[PDB]
């Protein structure tokens, strides 16, 4: 009967996580996580109203901007669903053993062909931050670099397509896997790196602005997520 009021984002809800959580959570704790999935921005507005005693996003450009801006407190990081680099089976031999850094710098050295979402994404902003990091650059107008502009899928075909590379969640390689069944065109080529991780982040309303925000409620699933138990669980998925 008691319940805890999330506004989250579209495609965060559609990863299943929160179909995940809300169950284990109602056995810990006797509450009710529900949540409405709409726009980033639009899920945060939701907090900034005072509509909602928790926020649940994927974009830490804003997440950060919302914290200073006072809106959010206690931003809180749930990893899931990293990020993998897939090409087809020729390649995997070619990186055991190495860093995203390392992996990278062969791909730029060799100019192998490196398929980028090249879209407003989620997934197109990481991969520019794995560039960045990898290189100090994001290589945008070298040769072997395309910019797709598609959505993840159409961009491993395309990667698939020209013999090269690219940059997806795990997730959408799954469902990727489902349909070339059997031998696969795709395959993990290099995963683990800790700059391959993938957050979804909570923050609890700020109470200082939304009086009757069930600020409890929010602490407690909180700590309940940041609780030894449940991360060693969720790693764990």
């Amino acid at each position: 009967a008691a319940e805890l009021r999330m506004a989250t984002t579209t495609s965060t809800d559609n990863t299943g996580l929160l179909d995940v959580l809300a169950p284990a959570y109602k056995k810990d704790t006797g509450v009710d996580l529900k949540w409405v999935a709409v726009g980033t921005g639009n899920a945060l507005k939701l907090g900034e109203n005072c509509d909602v005693d928790v926020v649940f996003v994927h974009a830490p450009k804003v997440e950060l901007e919302y914290v200073e801006k006072g809106f959010g407190i206690d931003r809180t990081p749930v990893m899931y669903n990293d990020f993998v680099i897939i090409g087809n089976p020729s390649f995997k031999q070619k990186f055991t053993g190495m860093s995203v850094a390392e992996a990278f710098k062969l791909i730029e050295k060799e100019q192998v062909k490196f398929v980028s979402r090249g879209d407003k994404s989620g997934t197109h902003s990481k991969e520019r931050e794995v560039w960045k990091e990898a290189l100090g650059k994001i290589p945008e107008k070298e040769s072997w670099y395309i910019e797709a502009g598609q959505g993840m899928l159409a961009t491993i075909n395309i990667a698939e397509e020209q013999k090269g590379l690219t940059l997806t969640d795990r997730g959408t390689f799954i469902k990727y896997e489902s349909n070339h069944k059997g031998k696969p065109p795709m395959v993990i080529v290099l995963e683990g790196d800790n700059t391959l991780k993938n957050f979804y982040s909570i923050m609890a309303v700020n109470p200082k602005r939304c009086e009757k925000a069930d600020y409890k409620g929010a602490k407690q699933f909180i700590d309940w997520i940041v609780s030894e138990k449940m991360q060693a669980e969720i790693a764990n998925f």
